[PDB]
């Protein structure tokens, strides 16, 4: 083994590059949306630019988790990138909502690394997830919820005005 | 159509969607290359530093093509992003000799979408790819190849004083 | 002819004078399309002055074109700027639809300055043209494309809140 | 008991104490590895300086678990300072080793420190230990493990140009 690793089972190694893997999955999501937001029979900038950001915010996460294994003597082992689950998002409305479902997938896959860590009396793979990664994703995924309740307030999906209104005036 | 779209062909919408792909492909061969330099058993942080910001560079390409497609009214298509062809990279002159080759298939991935588009007598794509593209690729295959150059006067793969110098004072 | 001239075909310097002209013509339909917004019972000021904007940039367009004819040795030769098609330009979708028309006429026209050089082998008029015309042509169709699905959106012709919330808020 | 106590068990108070021994103890070796590094027979003042630094920071380690202990309302219990295993350190490479376990060695401890404050529901001293020492304990781990892969690839221990050249590029 690795001089540097100290109480660092092999599954949470392995478990750290499959979190990896989500984390560009995401990234990767996300710049699918960014790119049908910003079609010209779409339009919506603001909120093109918003996805955009998530997803280089997400290659942010990958990256650390990347740093994360060599800190503590693992290997990175990497797989394919799948393409996201759709080639286009519909409207504002179907792409938070589908963005809610991700972040949620995510929040699921760091919970369940933290029980193996856990498990695996491995504190600092613990303290790693809490204070890197668990908070970061309750606020966006709170975020993304009160952005659903007010697309769906403003009408969404029937009512383009409502679409137009929030584009420029939510994201901000 | 898109009521954008102007003399673009479909045969040039999907050559730039593939070069999206490739690009991606690029920027996640550097990240690859970053995590094995940075393993505690390589520990060449300038060498890995330098593959980093290639893959990010390689990202900012990739973007710039799905701009690109929106603005002359095609489609961005995805597709999975290929793992990298190794999971560990030898040594700084193993890895140079493959990024010098990933540069070289990335140019003629360039120069092939240029011809098409010539072909499809598109000027706006020539320029894009001239103005963008075809310079920076030229100018990173000439400092990949001096490098290699470098590390082999330097005696690699053996010397590791060699490869040592190489990351102290060449990675700049 | 001129002692400057050399590899500048006749058919070129015409084509040059043409196109020019276009230019003024574009121009002054711009300014048509600014007045009609100024109108006190039309009164959509920001609309107004992106017309204005617009049609300022294409006589700086027909501009370049008179010294660029000179540096080459070629002569101007004008001929009358027509009138407008319309007189009254119905409201912002109606005026963003003509706009995008005219974008698309006056590219079409530069793409066949660029094959008639192209075909000449007058790679100076080829780069005169990418390097300050085609990239610009590219990036107020996919705006204004971009306007007109947001104004459809905003349900005009009908909705009038929906042009006056358009005013406020695009155009920028 | 203390006025102040709460939820804090005599075991921990007790292993706290230990604690605060071991790195009183690990700061006096860093201090033997920085004399000999200064010695003129040996004479490598950016090792010397390194070691100095972490003996240092071993030492506001230490300082640090008094505090919480009065905090916590404890009783600070100090032991004699045992005086390092070595009286000279052989070299870089050997030196780097030695540093390598001992930071291991201590890491063990807190880990231990951590099981103990976890059986016992002190999350006091969980957050404590997480925060202030188990991320610095996993980064000096690793910086030193890439020390030492350098200087294996430098040739040591008998390249002495390799050893110089280390502590003129690498000890920063
Ligand atoms: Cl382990
Ligand atoms: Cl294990
Ligand atoms: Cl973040
Ligand atoms: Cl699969
Ligand atoms: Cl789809
Ligand atoms: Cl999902
Ligand atoms: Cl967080
Ligand atoms: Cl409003
Ligand atoms: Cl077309
Ligand atoms: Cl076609
Ligand atoms: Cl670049
Ligand atoms: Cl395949
Ligand atoms: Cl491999
Ligand atoms: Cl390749
Ligand atoms: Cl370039
Ligand atoms: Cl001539
Ligand atoms: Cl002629
Ligand atoms: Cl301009
Ligand atoms: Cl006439
Ligand atoms: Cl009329
Ligand atoms: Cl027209
Ligand atoms: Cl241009
Ligand atoms: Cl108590
Ligand atoms: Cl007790
Ligand atoms: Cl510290
Ligand atoms: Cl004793
Ligand atoms: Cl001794
Ligand atoms: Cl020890
Ligand atoms: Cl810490
Ligand atoms: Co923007
Ligand atoms: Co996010
Ligand atoms: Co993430
Ligand atoms: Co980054
Ligand atoms: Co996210
Ligand atoms: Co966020
Ligand atoms: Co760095
Ligand atoms: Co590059
Ligand atoms: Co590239
Ligand atoms: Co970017
Ligand atoms: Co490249
Ligand atoms: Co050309
Ligand atoms: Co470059
Ligand atoms: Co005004
Ligand atoms: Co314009
Ligand atoms: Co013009
Ligand atoms: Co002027
Ligand atoms: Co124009
Ligand atoms: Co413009
Ligand atoms: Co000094
Ligand atoms: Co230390
Ligand atoms: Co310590
Ligand atoms: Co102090
Ligand atoms: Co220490
Ligand atoms: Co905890
Ligand atoms: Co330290
Ligand atoms: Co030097
Ligand atoms: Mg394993
Ligand atoms: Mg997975
Ligand atoms: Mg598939
Ligand atoms: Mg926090
Ligand atoms: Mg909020
Ligand atoms: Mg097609
Ligand atoms: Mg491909
Ligand atoms: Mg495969
Ligand atoms: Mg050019
Ligand atoms: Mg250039
Ligand atoms: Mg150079
Ligand atoms: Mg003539
Ligand atoms: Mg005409
Ligand atoms: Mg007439
Ligand atoms: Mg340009
Ligand atoms: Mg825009
Ligand atoms: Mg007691
Ligand atoms: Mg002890
Ligand atoms: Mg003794
Ligand atoms: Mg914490
Ligand atoms: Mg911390
Ligand atoms: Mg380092």
């Amino acid at each position: 083994v690795s001089q540097v690793r100290q109480n660092y089972h092999s599954d949470c190694e392995a478990a750290v590059n499959r979190m990896l893997n989500l984390e560009l999955y995401a990234s990767y999501t996300y710049s699918s949306m960014y790119a049908f937001f910003d079609r010209d029979d779409v339009a919506l900038h603001n909120v093109a630019e918003f996805f955009k950001e998530h997803s280089h915010e997400e290659r942010e996460h990958a990256e650390k988790f990347m740093k994360y294994q060599n800190k503590r003597g693992g290997r990175v082992v990497l797989q394919d990138i799948k393409k996201p689950e759709r080639d286009e998002w519909g409207n504002t409305l179907e792409a938070m909502q589908a963005a809610l479902q991700l972040e949620k997938t995510v929040n699921q896959a760091l919970l369940d690394l933290h029980k193996l860590a856990t498990d695996k009396v491995d504190p600092h793979l613990c303290d790693f997830l809490e204070s890197e990664y668990l908070e970061e994703q309750v606020k966006d995924i709170k975020r993304i919820g009160d952005f659903i309740t007010n697309l769906k307030r403003l009408g969404l999906p029937e009512n383009g005005m409502g679409e137009y209104l929030f584009d420029k005036h939510s994201v901000k």
